[PDB]
C-alpha cells in the first residue's frame, strides 16, 4: 500500500520558498519546483532551478501573462534543458530569452497528465514520483489570508483555476486529510509559504483538475 503520510521537504526535495512578485509566473515556479524534485531523485542533488528561463524564453505562454506548466515541461525536453537560478536570476519582468547551455542544471524528457480531479491518481503520484504541479482556485479571501489549519472553503470553484502551485505531500491533521502545497508568494504568507488543503472533500478548489508532472 502507498504511505498514509508523505512530506518531502523531510526528504530534502523541496528548495526554499520563493516570492514571484508582480508577475503572474505561478506556473514557471510550480514547474521549477517539479523539476528541482526529480533533479533530486536523480542525482541526489538539490538546486534552484531558473523559473526566469521558463518566463523569458517558452514561446506558448504569456510570460508575466500566465502559461501552463505542461507548455513549460515540453520546452525544457525540446531546449534540451533549463538553467540553474544561479545562471538565469529572476528579476520578475519578461525579457528577451537569455538561455545559455552553460548554465544547464537539469533535463526534462517528457510528462505525464493527471487524470482529471482524480485525487487517487494524484496521491499515488505524489507517493511514487515525488512533489506534482497542480493548479487551484485561490481568488478566496480565505484562500489569501490562510494562516493555520487544513484550509476548506465551500466556495471555492474547481472550474475556476486561476494559480498554480506545488504538491510536495500529503497527510492528516487532526483527523483531516490533506495535501501539503508549496506556494510561492513569499516566506510570509501562509505557513512560512506553505498551505494544507483538504484532500478527498470532492476535488476541493480543483486541486487535481489540472495536474502534472516531468518524466527524467
Ligand atoms: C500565476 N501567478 C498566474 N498568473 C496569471 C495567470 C493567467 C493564467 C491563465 C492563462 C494565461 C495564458 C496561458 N497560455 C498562453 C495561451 N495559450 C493558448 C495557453 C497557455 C495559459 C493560462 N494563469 C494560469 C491559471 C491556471 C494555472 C496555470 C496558470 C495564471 N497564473
Amino acid at each position: 500500500r502507498a504511505p498514509d503520510s508523505v512530506d518531502y521537504r523531510k526528504k530534502g526535495y523541496v528548495t526554499p520558498v520563493k516570492n514571484q512578485g508582480q508577475c503572474g509566473s505561478c506556473w514557471a515556479f510550480s514547474s521549477v519546483g517539479a523539476l528541482e524534485g526529480q533533479l533530486k531523485k536523480k542525482t541526489g542533488k538539490l538546486l534552484n532551478l531558473s523559473p526566469q528561463n521558463l518566463v523569458d524564453c517558452v514561446s506558448e505562454n504569456d510570460g508575466c501573462g500566465g502559461g501552463y506548466m505542461t507548455n513549460a515541461f515540453q520546452y525544457v525536453q525540446k531546449n534540451r534543458g533549463i538553467d540553474s537560478e544561479d545562471a538565469y536570476p529572476y528579476v520578475g519582468q519578461e525579457e528577451s530569452c537569455m538561455y545559455n547551455p552553460t548554465g544547464k542544471a537539469a533535463k526534462c524528457r517528457g510528462y505525464r497528465e493527471i487524470p482529471e480531479g482524480n485525487e487517487k491518481a494524484l496521491k499515488r503520484a505524489v507517493a511514487r514520483v515525488g512533489p506534482v504541479s497542480v493548479a487551484i482556485d485561490a481568488s478566496l479571501t480565505s484562500f489569501q489570508f490562510y494562516s493555520k489549519g487544513v484550509y476548506y472553503d465551500e466556495s471555492c470553484n474547481s472550474d475556476n483555476l486561476n494559480h498554480a502551485v506545488l504538491a510536495v505531500g500529503y497527510g492528516i491533521q487532526k483527523g483531516n486529510k490533506h495535501w501539503i502545497i508549496k506556494n510561492s508568494w513569499g516566506e510570509n504568507w501562509g505557513n512560512k509559504g506553505y498551505i494544507l488543503m483538504a484532500r478527498n472533500k470532492n476535488n476541493a478548489c480543483g486541486i487535481a483538475n489540472l495536474a502534472s508532472f516531468p518524466k527524467m
